[PDB]
């Protein structure tokens, strides 16, 4: 006798927020996605893909808690960011700016 | 550029809680489960299987919520229930009881 999940697009249950911040500093762009079969997660900054560094710090949960950490923001960190979650079904994406402060 | 979720056993983040109930009424157990792959669940009544029919009305959202309804709780229905969550690395199980009370 046994259930299984419903079959269901992606949807951001959270969605990443414009944040400011001081070049030197970290900054951290959150979300949850939900979704099944669970969703890809792919970031980009501005139209580009992001690759996992030491400078980007991508996680993400069996909760759907996804996340991108930038270690110490520099200029060239300014832009436009992208979460794109994936299935079967559909996507859905959720995007924020990320505007490198001077003091 | 591609995150899939984390391989992990499943676990229950809410449990079902012991209930009692009026003959006549309705009782709901209530859980969440959390994993991946997404976990199957059986819903289990002193040892046996629960088939979903009128009297039992079970739901488990994308989201990991997992449920049992019971729409007119009858003296048959004292019992201790069982939900059991099984993936590829393991299982997880909690248990309670519904002591159907008489005025």
């Amino acid at each position: 006798v046994a259930e299984e999940k419903p079959h269901v697009k992606p949807y951001f249950t959270k969605t990443i927020l414009d944040m400011d911040v001081v070049e030197g500093s970290a900054a951290r762009f959150d979300c949850k996605v939900e979704g099944y079969p669970d969703p890809e997660v792919m970031w980009f900054k501005d139209d580009n893909p992001v690759k996992e560094s030491r400078h980007f710090q991508i996680d993400y949960d069996e909760e759907g808690n996804c996340s991108l950490t930038i270690s110490e923001v520099c200029g060239d960190d300014d832009a436009k960011y992208t979460c794109k979650a994936v299935n079967s079904l559909g996507e859905a994406t959720c995007t924020a700016e990320l505007l490198v402060e001077t003091m």
